[PDB]
């Protein structure tokens, strides 16, 4: 029993982290096969970060201007190219520690582990979610750019995120491993609107199933609801609307506990209308939305 | 900015995990140099777990009865011995992936990362604290025994915990890497008293400094207090008493924010007497005690 904000073991990603220096700027890079992926703002100085013409700034750069260091040893850059907001540095050596991997673009509401890095060295690992407004609520300091988000299926690491920017609101924006920012964000030093951030309803429901599984059952009530009635309540409280796809993914958890999905929605509705009344659920005093139904199943089953 | 329940990168521990089978029981082992450490209840069947005479049960075991598998390859056991509640299996090969390491016994209130494992394979990593009643609030399923808790200083892994048991209350009990259980717990299938669990006052104060550092400052007030006055409030609310050693360790955070330690105690006092009033602090609706003052400094500085 017990429920934790658990991250994937970070070892397979640790062996891919390198440090990339260009001019006076140093950030993290991701070494896979013979290619190092890093954010393209590595070619920038604070002066041109106000409105950078990346194509023009890259024209002044050569393969020898990109310094790629793996641990303590230097990699030789034999090629460079820009793909959207990331730079791809071809190196002359394939990373001996490249794991099985995929580059995936996650949907909002999905979760992932982040391996925070400074100077190509890892500092820590944590679990987080892609918010409905396409920001991540991370923990990142200057020099954390290039840190990646990922998921792991058995032996295959699915890279989903690469950190780029911190908004004035202390929230984080970044790209998939093809260089496309999640959301409206651009890699510029301008104030950018994050957008309204809703609560991920399917994840709070999944977390509520995990609470029942691990002993916390005070919030269970004698009521049921319909998808349309529940969605009226979700609208008022800035929760994402629940659809039949959401109910379908909550099938395994509904089957494990024997609480119908709509019966659990009625518990959610009453917790939203009445609050927790000073009580807790899995050691939290608020409704947690950063565990997907897959995460709860995996944590309560023990997938390695 | 941002504050996360961050764990150490788990790679150095991943390369030490093995699977140990003895009879019909399989649990995790920790392979360091030529020795595999695992919980001694590996020699037990559910029948003798009611009151096992471990010395007598080990007499019926030989080096060939302990099956140690590293990934997919078998290790040859050339020696075995019992040290307190752990078994030390000498193997004929030194783990090529043994990192720099120490075996340390942590104090209650201190935190550590856990690499949860099933069948010698890692499932996830999470941050947790040794509770004042010597239990850990983990997330563990059957077969997680042998999973280790650790800290990392630059390149040296300090192993502090090895998981053994889950109490009827869903809380976890375990040992240091010398086989000594933290707390009164024995490795038997009997109901055991966890004890009163207080809140780690120095850690909530450190977390409150982290909140100020990362923008959350609503809880700051126009008051101060004394150590004796604050301790009266801590007593009422089951918080550990604050001592001058606690105030000394909160020096760096007091110096970083400019809020005197006793001034921050006065904020803690008012949050304890008045609650959060529906507000949050670092995305939490309760006072978090699982970040030490060292953890806050490291997270807000970027130690790798
Ligand atoms: O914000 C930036 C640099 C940047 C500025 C403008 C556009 C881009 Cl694409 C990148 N990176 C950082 C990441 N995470 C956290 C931070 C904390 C402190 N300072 C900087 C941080
Ligand atoms: O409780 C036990 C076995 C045990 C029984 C009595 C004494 C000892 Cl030293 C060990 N180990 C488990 C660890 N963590 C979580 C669990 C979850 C489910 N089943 C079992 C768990």
């Amino acid at each position: 029993s017990g429920f934790r904000k658990m991250a994937f073991p970070s070892g397979k990603v640790e062996g891919c982290m390198v440090q990339v220096t260009c001019g006076t700027t140093t950030l993290n890079g991701l070494w896979l096969d013979d290619v190092v992926y890093c954010p393209r703002h590595v070619i920038c100085t604070s002066e041109d970060m106000l409105n950078p013409n990346y194509e023009d700034l890259l024209i002044r750069k050569s393969n020898h201007n990109f310094l790629v260091q793996a641990g303590n040893v230097q990699l030789r850059v034999i090629g460079h190219s820009m793909q959207n907001c990331v730079l791809k540095l071809k190196v002359d050596t394939a990373n001996p520690k490249t794991p099985k991997y995929k580059f995936v673009r996650i949907q909002p509401g999905q979760t992932f582990s982040v391996l925070a890095c400074y100077n190509g060295s890892p500092s820590g690992v944590y679990q987080c979610a892609m918010r409905p407004n396409f920001t991540i609520k991370g923990s990142f300091l200057n020099g954390s750019c290039g840190s990646v988000g990922f998921n792991i299926d058995y032996d295959c690491v699915s890279f989903c995120y690469m950190h780029h920017m911190e908004l004035p609101t202390g929230v984080h924006a970044g790209t998939d491993l093809e260089g496309n920012f999640y959301g409206p964000f651009v890699d510029r030093q301008t104030a950018q609107a994050a957008g309204t951030d809703t609560t991920i309803t399917v994840n709070v429901l999944a977390w509520l199933y995990a609470a029942v599984i691990n002993g916390d059952r005070w919030f269970l009530n004698r009521f049921t609801t319909t998808l349309n009635d529940f969605n009226l309540v979700a609208m008022k409280y800035n929760y994402e609307p629940l659809t039949q796809d959401h109910v379908d993914i909550l099938g395994p958890l509904s089957a494990q506990t024997g609480i119908a999905v709509l019966d659990m929605c009625a518990s959610l509705k009453e917790l939203l209308q009445n609050g927790m009344n000073g009580r807790t659920i899995l050691g939290s005093a608020l409704l947690e939305d950063e565990f997907t139904p897959f995460d709860v199943v995996r944590q309560c089953s023990g997938v390695t």
